[PDB]
């Protein structure tokens, strides 16, 4: 069969679809319009969005497609390297990296990061009950501080100290920066135009800003004599059983880059996401602080009572479902290959899966795919394969995973235990688009339960 | 640290303990009660059973302790003599035998069994395709029938023909007596008493019909001139590289016995377990069958297609971790050396590694340890070293891994394709124990999907 395509522009084809504020959301109505595959042509370069669980479980075989860097990727990669995101499998620190990395989310590990968690996140509920009357909360910043500084402690015993700033911390207006910087060469038709040096400038500047973060976490840690059992004694002591080596220098900065970046962003987006459809949805969030009230009986959460916020977690994937905050990823053809018995693709043709419209496929959720429904989730496994990937794919998937619904369980415990929260504003859900997803302009009011902490 | 003991019997000691038709499963609640290290005491002997993946990684230091024979191996041993199971690491015959047949399990060698295996298999589902209307299935003798003769003809170009009988064929109705006359042997208290002189003579009887197979075994490859790359073509005319010498006649023996014995009754467990764990837990039975469904899309299925059945392979996987076949493995003390900084050894104690606990340190997994989640293995590189060995450890590790993960890969895929599976009784796990593990008593119905195979 013939692939659907969305409406092109002469000789530049599909590439001014991506010209806007909201990629993402506009791939998304394509989506809607055009079915679960649709190819995507700029000058140069070809892809195929899928949008259905049918084709995505075949995309998603690993013997016949590998994970593909999209072109934000590769810009990426001009400051995270070969780190594990922006790394292609078949490179040898990919594997090395990832060998020597899992440990640090084990079992052992994610019981070691709870207490400075915990940290962190009485950190937010005090900020939230010393908030005067009829003052509000800025969701995506506070929830954003939150992430930034628990990634930073967890991984790295490096203090953001973010709820004692006004304005991000410099390494987050840098990265940002970056990746806008990013955002804006996707749809550039000269990127050499000596008019650009102004950009390109700035981009230097903000890998400089990055990277002197980094020496010094190094720096610290290689002073303050410690072998402080977390991510990063892992990343300058681990060794890869396969190759039997570790690191070397060069990675370990990549690294580091890697999981500030990626270790904070999609998790503040999911913990905006979730707040906003609580607020939206009353009875979800009564059922939820009924859970949080039963279970968080102690003055700060125990590791084994986040893991019984049974209710929590459901609403936190079904977050993930409307709005997962990584929201695509990208493969390439291993082999010549047919695409679900319709589409030849020659080895090498690329992949977009849109995480979005997977997860509204009403074949697998039924009818009603645009509405809040926790008990979607009331048990997982009923979820067929590759029909829920908020995490990715395989070997490439999320490594960080379990560390981000530990920490977003546990904060939205805590935030329902402490707080009623009122949608004061009646917000309008606008999202904002970065290579993540969130709400902007978000903002509740939380009234104290005025229960010690 | 002072070691825990299980109650006692005056001068018996700990062995009474074992005097059940389920060993494995009292040392199992045993350490539960007792935890991660415990001695056992019996007449003449001390062994100590190892539950904890901290202290079985030690115990796995090849450079600190070796393959110990337990009581069962070294009765077993009567019969498999220095077979590959049965010798101890520094006997001659080990090393050269393991290097004269490693190569026989080679990808390339697996490539070769391939259609052998599908001859096996084709002959199970055509059984299962032809019962009538509301018949139902013994899946353990089913499952060991498909074994035994996957073992006999690939590796011996032999045909138990298990199929077209009612009974165990002679052979493996003469092993299961001779192990039970092993494991009753283990708990007499004057073997020499001639009331014990029936049971003596028979087990001469079993050694003889096994041993009158082998000679025909023989026989029939030398009259056939042939050199049907096989396991038999390895065993009779394979050099070692080391030694640059061939095994002897009296170890070709041993040898056949050995993999005759081995090369089934473990695998034939690991499918039993697998479809019980399906059939109780359908929404993976799903998962796989619609693996199976997208995957075998020819009428027979082709090597790569069963390496591209990557959740059945996880659901193996996963059926190994509750109910490791084989389920203990010994070990003993190189030199003088301390366990886990606490518990000091001498030169020659003995360690049992009691691999189901192993599996089930929550400390590893997590505290649903009992629940199957096929998905614990999505990602090999998460499971920490020395955390999952149904295989046993190091240069002692099964070398017939890589074959009876493709037997029943290829066995369960066709099973999932052709067949909708019905647990029509609610069957109760219930577990017998030889030397290994299997379901007793496991039934279900089959209803064809009515593919042509
Ligand atoms: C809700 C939160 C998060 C979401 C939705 C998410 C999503 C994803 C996705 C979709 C990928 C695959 C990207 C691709 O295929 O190109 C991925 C990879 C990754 N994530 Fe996450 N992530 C989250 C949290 C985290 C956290 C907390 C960390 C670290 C602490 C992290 C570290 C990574 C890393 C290192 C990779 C690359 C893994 C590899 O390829 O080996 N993520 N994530
Ligand atoms: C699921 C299936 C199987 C399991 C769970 C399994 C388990 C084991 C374990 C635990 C050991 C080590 C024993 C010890 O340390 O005392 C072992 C050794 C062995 N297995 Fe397997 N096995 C399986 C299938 C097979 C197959 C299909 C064959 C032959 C075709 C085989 C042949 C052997 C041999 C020859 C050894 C001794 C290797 C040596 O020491 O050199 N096994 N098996």
């Amino acid at each position: 069969k013939e692939m659907p395509q969305p409406k092109t522009f002469g000789e530049l084809k599909n590439l001014p679809l991506l010209n806007t504020d909201k990629p993402v959301q506009a791939l998304m109505k394509i989506a809607d319009e055009l079915g679960e595959i649709f190819k995507f042509e700029a000058p140069g370069r070809v892809t195929r969005y899928l949008s259905s669980q049918r084709l995505i479980k075949e995309a998603c075989d690993e013997s016949r497609f590998d994970k593909n860097l999209s072109q934000g990727l590769k810009f990426v990669r001009d400051f995270a390297g070969d780190g594990l995101v922006t790394s292609w499998t078949h490179e040898k620190n990919w594997k090395k990296a990832h060998n020597i990395l899992l440990p640090s989310f084990s079992q052992q590990a994610m019981k070691g990061y709870h207490a400075m968690m915990v940290d962190i996140a009485v950190q937010l509920i005090q900020k939230w009950e010393r908030l005067n009357a009829d003052e509000h909360i800025e969701v995506p910043e506070d929830m954003t501080r939150l992430t930034l500084d628990t990634i930073g402690l967890c991984g790295f015993n490096y203090r953001f100290n973010s709820f004692y700033r006004d304005q991000p911390h410099p390494f987050i207006t840098s990265m940002v920066r970056a990746l806008d910087e990013i955002m804006n060469k996707l749809q550039r038709a000269n990127p050499d135009d000596p008019a650009y040096d102004e950009n390109k400038r700035q981009f230097q500047d903000d890998i400089k800003v990055m990277n002197d973060l980094v020496d010094k976490i190094i720096a610290d840690r290689k002073a303050s004599g410690e072998q402080s059992d977390d991510l990063l004694t892992h990343m300058l002591n681990g060794k890869d059983p396969e190759t039997g080596e570790p690191l070397d220098d060069e990675n370990i900065r990549y690294q580091i880059i890697t999981f500030l970046g990626g270790g904070h962003e999609t998790t503040s987006g999911l913990l905006s996401f979730a707040l906003y459809f609580l607020v939206k949805n009353p009875h979800v969030l009564q059922k939820a602080a009924e859970e949080a009230a039963r279970i968080l009986v102690d003055p700060v959460p125990s590791y084994k009572q986040v893991k019984q916020l049974k209710y929590v977690g459901m609403v936190l994937n079904e977050a993930l479902r409307l709005w997962p905050t990584g929201p695509a990823f990208s493969l390439y053809a291993k082999e010549d290959t047919v695409l679900g018995g319709e589409y030849p693709l020659e080895k090498g043709d690329e992949l977009m899966v849109l995480i979005p419209q997977l997860h509204r496929d009403k074949t697998i959720w039924g009818d009603d795919v645009e509405e809040f429904r926790p008990e979607r989730f009331e048990n997982p496994s009923a979820i067929p394969q590759h029909a829920f990937k908020p995490f990715g794919n395989g070997q490439r998937a999320c490594i960080g995973q379990q560390f981000a619904l530990h920490e977003a369980t546990l904060v939205l415990g805590m935030m329902l235990k402490h707080f009623d929260f009122e949608d004061h504003t009646n917000y309008e859900l606008d999202i904002k688009e970065t290579l993540t997803l969130k709400p902007e302009g978000f903002v509740v009011k939380a009234k104290s339960k005025q229960i010690p902490l």
